[PDB]
């Protein structure tokens, strides 16, 4: 299924995922395609921060949903 990940710079990335995928997996797909390290990624859907060990189905994320990506950098 296609999902959209909207970043804070107005770029939206499309990913192909399955509801059975874990949040950790999603973060790895985002690293693979845009280069952002998983440790800097904070994923938000329906006002909940997504946790690594849960699956997309846990959160009831359906096709064509949009997740928000906030970056948390280490150092500033």
């Amino acid at each position: 299924m296609q999902i959209f990940v909207k970043t804070l710079t107005g770029k939206t990335i499309t990913l192909e995922v399955e509801p059975s995928d874990t949040i950790e997996n999603v973060k790895a797909k985002i690293q693979d395609k845009e280069g952002i390290p998983p440790d800097q990624q904070r994923l938000i859907f329906a006002g909940k921060q997504l946790e690594d060990g849960r699956t997309l189905s846990d959160y009831n994320i359906q096709k064509e949903s949009t997740l928000h990506l906030v970056l948390r950098l280490r150092g500033g």
